[PDB]
């Protein structure tokens, strides 16, 4: 008989990783967008009218919206347990990603800007069948003609695409971008995003132009912060309490502005849950 | 009670943006043709 | 058929990064295609050709299970950074000859048997849960008739 | 992990022991030397 | 409610010592003995 | 430890948590400061 | 001392020793001695 392994590895070291959150996506959205500063929180768009040259007197203004959160760390929490991983650190790194998600969300879903909700009339495409067939992707073609940049849609949207594809001869081509594969059409390429909504089937799909100097679609973000962990983004200690509670404020800072009522189109009404029987 | 937002947002500039016109085009097609100059407004093709 | 590798693509849609199949999947799965219409892209990994579907290549390996047809079909996202698949091994070694193994001399006997202890230390972890999907029950043994 | 994914981690992480494999290769003396 | 001890503990080092043996002894004897080498194994004393 | 001092160790040796002890101290600003 | 064929590696651990009394007057030993006794103080 000789030392046991439990025995043994009671002197050896474990490797701890940092926890690991699932929710973590890889937000295509915010990458794929070109982010203008707001030097105050104010940002007018100006339009000529009926579009001699005449501007209209009451042009949109976009507000940017402030977020917080309040993360807070018992002092003897990271006063003890902060080797070899800084637990304020940590505490502070998946509270942003949490806040980035929720930032990706807004962009797309807010009810104050985003982009579901400043389509234009006119802008609006409705399926044919249900399913998304290549036909209802030439009619957002059609709608943003001048220089799409993505679709933006559902995992299970570009799925749906994909079989309706398959039915027909199509092989739709596919493209690497950031390390990735995405399915596109004509040249424009399909971004998934697990933010556009989805219920009981029945999701959406958008097509973007995006650029200032295009007159696309733009962020807003505000440039000069106090504490400035990032683009729109500040992170300032908030003090301690009587209980030994030490507290920080993340801030986040954005909006999101569509230039002209061109850049932007949606396919309304789009249904992921229907496959084809193949006989032969 | 403190400062409000729009009392405070009195002070503040807007980023004001130059007008938006949405009939400009690509032009494809006068990026695409080439283009020949002529002298005194006139050309003949022979 | 593409329809279940889509499904897969949807389980794993972050980043995938290939499929692992029996090579007799793979083949049952290009006749899939063929039976459509759909000649699947082609790519050349370490100097070898693989089909992909979507941009993710299906691997080969004889090593996943087939038993009366009946396989499986695999997905991973792999890497440390990205909360996929990683591989695990023990670093420094005695004797070490190459990553996680180690070739040691151990004696020799009274019938001049000289003997040599080759030692592989090696594990698996999935980070996250959506890392890895399985696509379950896989026919292998099913052939189109072309009637014209 | 992060629990239920303020910010939690679960209290009984998993842990992954590396497995030990073995293999004893015997070789007779005058084989390798003739 | 903020982050546990025991989750936060999940990820810190222990410090392990090596074992501790209690018959380990100060042996003061063989330090107060002095010691003679035999070259090979005997020793005669006439 | 060494278990019952081959040679064994114990596979549930007793762990050592630090505790803290706080204290708070108020001091009003026109004290310190006059 | 090598490895067996379950991966048992074994070490040799040799201690030489011994002692000598030069002369028999070196050494002596007091012998019976009780370590159980205490004593009853009374004043």
């Amino acid at each position: 008989l000789a030392l046991r392994d439990v025995a043994a590895r009671q002197l050896a070291n474990a490797t701890k990783t940092v926890p690991q959150l699932r929710t973590i996506t890889p937000r295509w959205l915010v990458r794929l967008l070109h982010w203008t500063p707001v030097e105050a929180g104010i940002y007018r768009v100006n339009q000529v009218k009926d579009a001699f040259v005449d501007y209209i007197d009451n042009p949109r203004e976009y507000l940017l919206s402030a977020v917080n959160t309040v993360v807070d760390v018992h002092t003897r929490i990271s006063d003890l347990y902060s080797n070899p991983h800084d637990q304020i650190r940590e505490q502070l790194r998946l509270t942003i990603e949490i806040m980035k998600e929720r930032q990706e969300s807004e962009l797309i879903n807010s009810r104050e800007y985003g982009l579901l909700n400043n389509v234009a009339p006119g802008q609006l495409v409705h399926t044919r069948n249900g399913a998304p067939t290549p036909d209802d992707l030439d009619e957002l073609l059609i709608r943003v003609w001048k220089e799409p940049a993505f679709f933006l849609a559902h995992p299970q949207a570009i799925a749906a695409f994909g079989r309706e594809c398959t039915r027909r001869g199509v092989p739709p081509a596919t493209v690497s971008l950031f390390g990735s594969s995405f399915i596109t059409w004509r040249g424009v390429p399909l971004i998934p995003s697990d933010k556009v909504p989805l219920e009981n089937g029945k999701t959406k799909i958008l097509l973007l132009r995006v650029g200032e100097s295009r007159q696309g679609v733009v962020g807003l973000y505000q440039p000069n912060l106090p504490g400035e962990q990032g683009m729109g983004l500040s992170v300032r200690f908030m003090g301690i309490n009587r209980k030994a509670l030490a507290s920080y404020l993340v801030s986040l800072y954005c909006s999101l502005a569509v230039l002209t009522d061109d850049a932007l189109a949606v396919l309304d009404n789009v249904d992921v849950t229907q496959y084809h029987t193949y006989r032969y």
